[PDB]
């Protein structure tokens, strides 16, 4: 599923995402638009081997099971493929742990590189929430 930027922003407030380890919602909408160009189906191989998934482009090393990444974990308990569902509760519920992890949003580089210290409102812009 492609979501559109309300359509999604929508979603993530709808499971608690607004203010959660205090990131307001167009930081998480900045986030995804990144990360997945707000695709649940986006994948993509990182140099060490593991794989990112869905959204938020989770990645194999620590959150998901994918059986390919040697030496990994699986902090979130769920395979990576439910990181693709057009449900994002999975992706959701597992960027909970991830944030909730010491480093806040730098766990995730494209939010630090391309949305942190921006204007992350304007990514709720128009959205009725
Ligand atoms: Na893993």
């Amino acid at each position: 599923k492609v979501f559109g930027r309300c359509e999604l922003a929508a979603a993530m407030k709808r499971h608690g995402l607004d203010n959660y380890r205090g990131y307001s919602l167009g930081n998480w909408v900045c986030a995804a638009k990144f990360e997945s160009n707000f695709n649940t189906q986006a994948t993509n191989r990182n140099t060490d081997g593991s794989t990112d998934y869905g959204i938020l482009q989770i990645n194999s090393r620590w959150w998901c099971n994918d059986g390919r990444t040697p030496g990994s974990r699986n902090l979130c308990n769920i395979p990576c493929s439910a990181l693709l569902s057009s449900d994002i509760t999975a992706s959701v519920n597992c960027a909970k742990k991830i944030v909730s992890d010491g480093n806040g949003m730098n766990a995730w580089v494209a939010w630090r590189n391309r949305c942190k210290g921006t204007d992350v409102q304007a990514w709720i812009r128009g959205c009725r929430l």
